[PDB]
């Protein structure tokens, strides 16, 4: 089948940003001219999934439902569960258990912002992969703050670390993964790390001792921005505002993509583009159709 | 009587800038490394007023009581008061009648970013005029969107148009005014302009003519940054992230500022900047003292 | 044949830039850490050309000839021509006529700089097509100042229009192109244009009405970095080294694209590394091998 | 006397900078909107120096003077010499005697950009020293790697290191100097350090131990940027670019330096900027009369 569900992580305190995060939260906060959440939102509407969960902080989740509803404005079918407390990746099968239900599923960090061309295509196999999962590799400068995959000669994925002292290759495992209906009692059966978490890491060193993960290779030609830092947000900000106000096109609107996969029509956006028309964003729209 | 009592107006419904003040007020947004509030209350510490209230919408007035509490760490008296409606800025004076009592208060807009090294110098002669108000001047290149202050040959501030058509100099009046006990009945007897508000430039004029009027000018080694659009936000955020790591020094940093003038100690900055030392925000204050 | 010669049109005074440009040729810029030049070398580099010809000015020539040599040191063959004046991009192929033979050739601009993904395999139709040619069309905000290319419902180029008044089209045609060995002729018989200049836009016209012209488009998951401006220029700056930056990566280095593709091997890698290890591109190179 | 001369310190052959400055000068690299040199040369016409010697390496030097000339043209003496080879930055007294002649001088380095709203009051006093020598300190967090200034309890300068191990202070002697006549016979005495350098570090330490020295401070309204490396390049570009367009101002631009010292009249500025007003660079100075 293919993956017609995905989940956004988008928990978290923020305490590495503070105190830019102390009163707004890390996926609320503007890459330029959208929320950052926008970004994995439109990671996943790209891939053709339409029906999402969003799993947030108990103060956060209402300002997600706040900026996005149901969904329904734009096609989707958008539900939310609060996660008490950051217990790890992997806490978002369990808690998103009843949503997965028998299906495949993928997950996408709710800071994880991708730009580049055919994304789509990359992320086709994993869409329609039978059973499995799928993961995307990126060649980082900094390996040692990801979870780190090693490639043999062959240029097989032979191993997984979280965070190694000593990463074997600079290639971190990115925050979009794509899961078959095993994850759910997989991660329920994990038992936390020293770190305290259950980690995702451990889910798709399973799948891969069992010969069941796909390492997908992202190449340089992609960027994978950073959103860990203050000065990595305003370098993200700036990176997309280049790249938008060069092609006078959007990174990432979620209105348009609707609007171009056909989960809405010209009508439809017309109307979104009423409340935006005071800047660039509803007029962009206007203009769009 | 030095001015010792402050308003910071920081309402509206942030339309003009959706959606990313959808679910976040345009004043909890970042500038690079700190909310967009810090800044107009940094201007007021450096004045040395310590007395402060904050104006907001109903919604939004609880998120800066989470973010600023009672202002304490810092040495200050932060109170809070809603505005139903956005009325206009003289309304501030109406709402804050209770706070202000008999005393002269300086009002500062929540969306306004000030500059410059000699600012509280130059504050210092409005904190400490005896009777009347002290307007803020600024050379822009688009002065119909403001106030606007026009100069005689002597240099003497003549006229004061809201955003005129025709404007009859280029020097906008920014949002930072000091003013004499006197403006609250002043603001309670204006009536609305044609857009529907109680006018702070109305409020200038009556001092304009009464000729209890100062114009302290703002020369080129000033930035007022603009904070109206997507694009201005990431040009103000640029602004204020090249200045720190160039200059080696944070701008509208209340925990610096509150040091320095000994509104808080070295034993006090080093227990604030403990939440806030996972990054170079908190680390700068340790180093500090 | 497969395109395996290049010409890489470097000329122009730069009056555009002034005074940056007074000083420096605008193609010896640095566009973060290497001058420009190299990203549209590493372009033809990335499509297999190794054979090619450098054309600038005559006080710039010499200049590029000291950066670049024969490129020998990279397993290329660079040769050099001067151009008189500025006549016209079409104007290369007459200077190059004895370089070109009876071959076909590729055309980049001096200040053309791609990043993406494929590039490779958006390139290889145009590399191995028989006969005809081919350019690259990008989305941009303002046509007017480009060569426009117009598509018809069915996708199909239609017209194109130099720099036209009323686009037809928000895609210009990039400064990139490859011909086949009859634009030679072509350029010899083009008269000038009304500002006096040989157009590329009229060779690519004439293919076009031939039906022999194929245009392939540059999603918007590519970036084509405006180098018109001062500020063009410190964008693409910034956009490189926050790639680069984040990656841990060069962008359009080519001692690596041509060790990479065996144009050269480690042992030579190492000397060029020599002259350069006061950086971090000398150390790049030592890492890389 | 008035310090009425200055020496523009420009050669060296950037070898840290590869490959950017394989066929270019450092110092006609850009600084965002016009070439490096620029800066220096605009710190001195601030001083009040119009009589300038540029020092540079016998392949450079033809290139600052082919670009600038007698700088006729902004009311400026501009005379150019060729340091055979970088014997240190003393040397410059040696190579420039005949021009300093019995006068004093100042000496102000090609890669140092000085940036300060009060620069011209705080060189004021040192145009204006009987005798003696003026240096300036400005804090940095790598004082290891400059010439570093320490300071007793009474703030008096008791020592001077060049790039000290084990920094006394985190002063550094930045690269601006203003001597009187005696320097050129003190320069002729010096013996090179071991890194084979006439030291300038040398020179200040004997005015500083016959008490003749002044320390002027550069505070935080103070910039001095780093143009050592790729990203510290970029990183003053973007400054400089920041400011000038929020500020509205132009930073070390000779043009405006000029008019507004009265070296050259309106009729001047507007001639000057014909050829530069393709962007705003020129379009400013036109705008500015
Ligand atoms: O104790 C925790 C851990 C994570 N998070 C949140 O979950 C998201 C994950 O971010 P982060 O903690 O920085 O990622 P890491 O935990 O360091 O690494 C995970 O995410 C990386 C990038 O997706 C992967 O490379 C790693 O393999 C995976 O373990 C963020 O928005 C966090 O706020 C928490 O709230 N609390
Ligand atoms: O009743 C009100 C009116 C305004 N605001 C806020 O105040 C700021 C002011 O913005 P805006 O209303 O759009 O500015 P204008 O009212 O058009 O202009 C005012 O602010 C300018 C400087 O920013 C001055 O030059 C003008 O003279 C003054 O009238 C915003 O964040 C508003 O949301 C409130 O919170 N409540
Ligand atoms: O005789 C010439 C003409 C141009 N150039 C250089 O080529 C580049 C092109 O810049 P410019 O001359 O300003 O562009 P245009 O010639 O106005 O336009 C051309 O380049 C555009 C994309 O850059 C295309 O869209 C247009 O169709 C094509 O005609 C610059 O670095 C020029 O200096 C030369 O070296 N020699
Ligand atoms: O004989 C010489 C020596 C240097 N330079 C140039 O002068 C600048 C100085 O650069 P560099 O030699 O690398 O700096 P240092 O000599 O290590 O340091 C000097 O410059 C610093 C400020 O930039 C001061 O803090 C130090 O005290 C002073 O010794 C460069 O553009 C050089 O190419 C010359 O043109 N000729």
């Amino acid at each position: 089948m293919k993956t017609r569900k995905g989940i956004i992580l988008a928990g978290g305190s923020g305490t590495r940003l503070y105190p830019v995060t102390m009163a707004v939260s890390q996926q609320l906060l503007p890459i330029y001219d959208k929320p950052m959440i926008y970004y994995p939102l439109s990671t996943l509407m790209l891939a053709g999934i339409r029906d999402i969960l969003i799993i947030s902080t108990p103060q956060d989740t209402p300002r997600f439902q706040q900026l996005l509803g149901d969904g329904s404005q734009w096609g989707l079918n958008l539900q939310y569960k609060v996660q008490p407390s950051p217990d790890g990746l992997a806490q978002a099968f369990i808690i998103g258990e009843e949503f997965i239900g028998h299906d495949d599923c993928a997950l996408v960090l709710g800071d994880n912002i991708f730009y580049g061309h055919d994304l789509p295509k990359l992320m086709e196999a994993a869409v329609n992969k039978e059973s499995g999962a799928t993961v995307f590799a990126y060649h980082v400068n900094d390996p040692e703050r990801y979870g780190v995959v090693e490639f043999d000669q062959k240029g097989t994925a032979v191993s997984l670390e979280e965070k190694p002292l000593q990463p074997k290759s600079n290639y971190a495992v990115t925050g979009l993964y794509f899961y078959d209906n095993s994850v759910v009692e997989m991660a329920k059966n994990l038992k936390p790390s020293a770190r305290g978490e259950l980690e995702i890491t451990d889910i798709n060193r399973i799948y891969m001792e069992q010969g069941r993960l796909s390492v997908a290779m992202m190449g340089r030609g992609y960027a994978w921005l950073d959103t860990g830092t203050h000065q990595s947000l305003i370098e993200a900000s700036n990176f997309i505002a280049t790249i938008e106000e060069r092609q006078g096109l959007k990174v990432s609107c979620p209105e348009e993509i609707a609007f171009r996969k056909n989960f809405i029509n010209a009508q439809q956006v017309i109307e979104l583009a009423g409340p935006l028309s005071k800047n660039d964003y509803g007029k962009y729209l206007l203009k769009m159709v």
